[PDB]
């Protein structure tokens, strides 16, 4: 987190000998030395952007990024360090490759309405950073508060079906915590020996809260991982309607933020900037809680997912979600989820009557 | 850990509403504002010294300090903040009160040799900061390494009964770890949601190791909590001989450090400076593993300890150790342990034959 130019780069250079994370793969004595004296206009330095990676040796299988931006300029300034990491974590997205950001919910081709008897629920999460303020791993309580004020104010104005309420984390607990908890709402502390190693859980829970309509269908976290972490989920599997309220909520949030002089920082190369290079672009996670009692058992499962450009986590229901973030647009992405999920179900079904199946090649569904 | 003078102190001022730690008790909007722009010659700022406290609300019963010095100057600079905390944590040690530092092992009055059938082992721990370098919660990998180099070099020279070997933490594990472990040697990571919240476990385990004679009777940790954490323990209960090897080892360590231009930072007011204001002075912990199967059961136990100026932890054997650090000297302190322990045993014994006991008033044994 610190470094003294009075020392020779070789001495300050970290001992990444046993590290398994992107930052480790590209950071070199040569590179270090180059930008070990450059700094963002808000004092952010490489030693800072690389510190969480140096502390977290990661793990052989699951590979972590290894760094975080402390402000919008961190990308331009430490370009020589982030660029390779991005084009190493995003299918080789090149320093030239553009980025499509399409938030028109209509362009969501069909994504009709899939089998409820198979999809427990669909949701769309995303992050946003209000510009003019530093990012979580570096903003002062000062900044952090302003972000919340602005954020809350902004939200409070929202009427219609987006009429909700703010809930500061300090003034909270089970009476709402547990509720909000077992009712999946509020957010806990990034306690992870990775997130707290990021140095961004400082002054918890000051200036942090959950906001949400009365319908509890559109939640928004303030100052957690990034300035804003809007989430639009619904029960069942109306991925279409979900991704609708999503695009519109954002459309409106931003409009307020814009008229106040604080638009969400985005640039046509990276798209939307956030703390983690691996959530850059649309920073979107469209997903559903499918119930594939059998499709999973099938050994070609993985590849099917792979060829569909999807992921999943432990939850026989799974959390299949879109895999791309950079290069692909929001709509395209959510799309890759509906089509992909529909095939998962059509299959799962055919598996229900001991029948064989047929898939396809990557870059679809 | 950061702060922008562009913000009004009221906005950057932490929300200590629900905090139980010294820093919380004395930090006020008035004080904050005063030194919220002062900084040590190594860039350490209040926001830094208070950050670990703001993050750790502590606990109602056990009260924690709430801050740490990042360099020797942190005490002079943030004097208005540390002074009350020290004279609030050390029986009111005033900004004027001197401090005795007596390392002559001879002055240890008697402390003859106590009952082995009652004292499992005696040990003397202490900390030391090499001057010219910042303290653990702020030194760069650069500095940290220099400290180890110097430290190791220094140690390696030591011959006689102080002939030992260094053991960097990276090149380690059970083959020695476990050994060194079950054989109480090496040191683990301050993983505590308090120490790691101090921001001083960075780049672990780079530049950190255990050093010790072949007799494993004098251990020294490099760059753990403070620059050096020398420990002199022995089995049985020869507190005298223990506190001997202790004083001499230090006497010698320092002599090298001094001839190299890096004396242990000490000043006649605070004595020996270290990261935690609560270990200031002699930063000494003389203690023994007494076995008081009954003295403990006796309800006056606590007060007896109290009047003896002692403490203890869970280990029917206990870890009774000296309670004072500031004002009292090393010898006086170790003393308060032998005499105090001897009474604990003389009592425990009388308890063995269903007999009553007689104690005394504070300020002794």
């Amino acid at each position: 987190n610190k470094f003294k130019l009075n020392y020779k780069p070789e001495e300050e250079y970290p001992d990444l000998s046993k590290h398994n994370n992107h930052m480790a793969k590209v950071l070199t004595l040569e590179l270090y030395k180059k930008l070990r004296d450059k700094e963002t206009p808000s004092g952010f330095t490489v030693d800072d952007v690389i510190q969480t990676g140096v502390d977290n040796p990661g793990h052989p299988f699951i590979m972590t990024v290894g760094c975080v931006a402390g402000d919008e300029e961190s990308y331009e300034v430490f370009k020589e360090l982030f660029d390779p990491i991005i084009s190493d974590r995003h299918g080789g997205y090149k320093p030239t490759d553009k980025h499509k950001t399409d938030l028109n919910h209509e362009n969501l081709k069909g994504g009709d309405d899939l089998d409820p008897n198979y999809v427990l629920s669909s949701r769309v999460r995303t992050g946003r950073s209000i510009k003019g303020y530093t990012l979580p791993p570096h903003c002062s309580r000062g900044e952090r508060r302003a972000v919340e004020k602005l954020s809350v104010e902004a939200l409070n104005s929202l009427t219609g079906e987006f009429k909700g309420k703010y809930y500061p984390l300090k003034s909270m607990t089970e009476k709402e915590q547990q509720q909000l908890i077992d009712d999946h709402f509020l957010f806990d502390k990034p306690v992870s020996p990775l997130l707290l190693a990021s140095g961004m859980a400082r002054d918890w829970p000051d200036a942090r809260g959950i906001w949400h309509n009365d319908n509890k269908s559109f939640l928004v976290w303030v100052n957690e991982e990034d300035h804003l972490r809007v989430i639009s989920m619904e029960k069942g599997g109306n991925m279409k309607e979900v991704f609708r309220r999503f695009c519109v909520g954002l459309q409106k949030i931003e409009e307020i933020f814009k008229k106040a002089g604080h638009p969400f920082m985005w640039n046509q190369h990276l798209g939307y900037v956030l703390t983690c290079p691996s959530n850059l672009g649309t920073g979107l996670r469209g997903g559903v809680h499918v119930k594939l009692a059998h499709l999973s058992k099938h050994p070609k499962f993985e590849e099917i997912l792979t060829r569909l450009r999807l992921q999943k986590r432990g939850t026989s229901v799974f959390d299949v979600s879109n895999a791309d973030r950079l290069g692909s647009s929001e709509v395209e992405q959510v799309q890759l989820v509906v089509d992909g999920v529909k095939l998962m179900v059509e299959m799962e079904k055919k598996l229900e009557k001991g029948q064989s199946i047929d898939d396809m090649i990557p870059a679809q569904k």
